[PDB]
């Protein structure tokens, strides 16, 4: 196989609104990330995630861009964007753009030519319809909005404000293109596609996901845009099996670098129910088949795969999966070491490196995310209670990815110096924060340091296969073989102290957050033991 720079890179996802905030009105600024590129480069990320800055009515909090060539006011201008594509460079980290063209937002300057004057081009940029059908938004009620200006429902996935584009149409698909090489040419490292199994959607015929022009929008994307320079292109894919992800992923296809998939997230709630319905007790023998899955079925030079816990999505992995209390720090060490050590691309979300948790919102108001402010209305009018809404928004809702990032003990966590930030922050940042994480020499922080600069480092990470071995339910343990070398990795996914029924000749320690010695001479392990050992 042929290796690639972000095949030993790591990347750290930032969302700008909850990173840094430089002139205290209470939301991250461009200025703010480029002021902790030191930290970031202390921590040995390769590529920065950086989260939608562009042009936003923030309905969807930059998901509904209204422009894809501009920076919003809120987070500086494009020179500000510019210098922190400068000083990460500078710094040897990539800026990897976040990019929905899926929907663009109804303040976008196409969609307002086409709802006024339809007889623009534009008009048939986004999708028209006479009969709507019974599709769904994803953030409830119905994917058609009827406007009344031109008596056309115009379909939308997510928010009304939210409105799809046509990628039936070339002309909107070269646009597109025209914007992505636009921040190519701007020297980015590469793009973050969200959602991007949905441009092959079908409306009429009830196709969403995995459309049957899919790939060849892709293959014409590639060609278009980055297919000829060397950037990482992570795809976000809602339908996704081991053979998609090839599809989608395999060098050979010139579509994208690597798919983005959520199968071991599933296991957050109950088979074939709403996220909301979530399940905190994680069912870790499913974990350890949908990883054994991905680790085998996805072979080297076949395609390849994203390593991830959360996201600006997702629950913060401490606290639908991990500990919160005691041993907080050593479960969030535990899980980094368990995903990291895996093959492919691993992804830290912010704050994930020093185990921050989930907000404990106690009233709707202080929320923030269309979702769950949909979802409430809804199930409140359904048979739920106000204090069921809040347990679930509290376990799953988005809003407790997007609190602030927690620097210190100042005003505002050093976030903001701002009377209130736009979202809260969390309280136990008088515990959880940067500077103590960074005093602390053997925290989680250090411990993401060290399995990242092991990626960089040593190739078996990228080239040895994967091997699930037999152990307890809420024991994860595996082994990555390449020629003489038989790396074992045994990871305590519990609260409780399990057993480990094996005999190795350890022959050095490459990471380990526990005693591994005593795990392995006593043959049981204390809850939340994890450590990766090089076996004979
Ligand atoms: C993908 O896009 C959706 C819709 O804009 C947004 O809500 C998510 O946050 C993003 O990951
Ligand atoms: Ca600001
Ligand atoms: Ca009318
Ligand atoms: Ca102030």
């Amino acid at each position: 196989m042929q290796k690639h720079w972000w095949h030993k890179a790591t990347v750290y996802q930032i969302y700008p609104k909850s990173f840094m905030d430089t002139n205290g009105d209470g939301i991250g600024d461009l200025k703010g990330i480029t002021s902790k590129l030191d930290y970031l480069q202390k921590l040995g990320v390769m590529a920065i995630w950086l989260s939608p800055v562009y042009d936003s009515p923030m309905d969807d909090n930059g998901y509904d861009i209204a422009n894809y060539e501009a920076i919003a006011d809120i987070f500086g201008n494009m020179a500000d964007m510019d210098n922190l594509l400068t000083q990460a460079k500078m710094r040897g980290i990539k800026i990897i753009m976040d990019l929905v063209v899926n929907h663009t937002s109804d303040e976008h300057a196409w969609f307002i030519e086409a709802r006024e004057h339809p007889d623009s081009s534009e008009r048939d940029y986004y999708i028209w319809c006479d009969q709507p059908n019974d599709l769904e938004s994803i953030f409830g009620g119905s994917a058609w909005q009827y406007d009344d200006k031109s008596d056309q429902y115009y379909l939308h996935f997510f928010s009304k404000k939210q409105p799809d584009l046509n990628w039936e149409n070339a002309n909107l698909r070269q646009k597109i293109y025209d914007m992505m090489n636009f921040w190519i040419d701007k020297g980015i490292g590469g793009f973050r596609m969200d959602v991007i199994d949905m441009i092959g959607k079908i409306p009429a015929q009830h196709i969403v996901s995995n459309g049957p022009k899919l790939h060849a929008y892709l293959k014409e994307m590639n060609a278009a845009s980055f297919g000829q320079h060397d950037l990482l292109t992570v795809g976000q894919t809602w339908g996704a099996t081991p053979e998609i992800a090839k599809q989608y992923s395999n060098p050979v296809n010139h579509e994208l670098s690597m798919v983005f998939q959520f199968e071991h997230i599933g296991l957050q709630h109950k088979p074939e129910a709403p996220k909301w319905d979530y399940v905190k007790e994680l069912n870790v023998p499913a974990l350890k088949t949908i990883f054994n899955k991905w680790q085998t079925e996805l072979e080297l030079g076949q395609g390849w795969n994203s390593l991830f816990w959360n996201n600006h999505d997702l629950p913060r992995v401490l606290s639908i999966w991990g500990n919160t209390g005691k041993y907080r720090e050593k479960s969030a060490k535990a899980l980094a070491i368990l995903l990291h050590l895996m093959r492919g691309t691993p992804y830290i979300y912010q704050g994930e490196e020093i185990g921050m948790t989930n907000y404990p919102f106690k009233d709707l108001n202080e929320l923030d995310d269309i979702e769950s402010l949909n979802y409430a209305k809804e199930a409140f009018t359904n048979g739920k209670s106000m204090e069921t809404i809040m347990d679930s928004i509290r376990m799953i809702g988005r809003d407790n990815a997007r609190t602030p990032m927690q620097w210190d003990a100042s005003q505002n966590a050093g976030f903001s110096t701002a009377d209130k930030t736009w979202l809260p922050v969390n309280p136990n940042y008088k515990d959880i924060n940067v500077q103590a994480a960074l005093k602390n020499s053997n925290s989680i922080f250090y411990t993401y340091q060290q399995l990242i600069q092991l990626r960089k480092e040593n190739d078996w990470l990228v080239d040895a296969d994967f091997e699930l071995l037999p152990t307890a339910d809420k024991v994860f343990a595996y082994l990555r073989k390449v020629r003489e070398e038989r790396y074992l990795i045994v990871v305590n996914v519990s609260d409780q102290e399990e057993v480990l029924e094996i005999d190795v000749d350890k022959q050095e320690t490459l990471i380990s957050n526990t005693n591994e010695s005593a795990a392995l001479a006593n043959h049981k392990l204390q809850p939340w033991d994890a450590f990766c050992i090089k076996i004979l």
